[PDB]
């Protein structure tokens, strides 16, 4: 698809069998998801946004569908104001920025 | 141009006669620039993201050249850790997400 940016580029994702809404975010290195349960072990990570840092739980090789495209990669979980799909999984679904 | 997302989508911008590097950021509603002076009136605003909120000064009708494309709109200025081109100006240069 071709997505214009007059509105937020929100898409449906599926993770852990659950449907969620997420922002396709070229300004995010990482994929950041609201508090939820994921399988396996996690390791710690500090991510920094506009208003400082938050601690998150990093899970690798998580299976997630994004706007209908399968990805498998790292997802970090923590107190984000919105689910964010960052460049690590945008590259997996073949997304580009064009103008 | 077509920008792949293996790396941060950083471009050169010109604003207020200065050159800066900025992130093309589809996850950003607004265009947020680090502390600088801009001409005209301004009003205070709070904007928030990962970590919390920052106070910024909102300037209207500001022209920015974004990787060679001129665009005009609101720019907010404050203690952001990175210069960000948000959707309010990405739309003006015709930027889209494609996959
Ligand atoms: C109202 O208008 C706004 C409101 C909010 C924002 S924002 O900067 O807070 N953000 C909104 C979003 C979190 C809902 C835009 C994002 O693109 C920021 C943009 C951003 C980038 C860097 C630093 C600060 C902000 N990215 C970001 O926080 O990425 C996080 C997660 O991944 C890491 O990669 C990034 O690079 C490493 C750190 C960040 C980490 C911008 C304009
Ligand atoms: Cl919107
Ligand atoms: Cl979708
Ligand atoms: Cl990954
Ligand atoms: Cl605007
Ligand atoms: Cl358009
Ligand atoms: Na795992
Ligand atoms: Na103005």
């Amino acid at each position: 698809p071709q997505i214009t940016l007059w509105k937020r580029p929100l898409v449906t994702i599926k993770i852990g069998g659950q449907l969620k809404e997420a922002l396709l975010d070229t300004g995010a290195d990482d994929t950041v998801i609201e508090e939820m349960s994921l399988p396996g072990r996690w390791k710690p990570k500090m991510i920094g946004g506009i208003g400082g840092f938050i601690k998150v739980r990093q899970y690798d090789q998580i299976i997630i569908e994004i706007a209908g495209h399968k990805a498998i990669g790292t997802v970090v979980v923590g107190p984000t104001p919105v689910n964010i799909i960052g460049r690590n999984l945008l590259t997996q679904i073949g997304a580009t920025l064009n103008f």
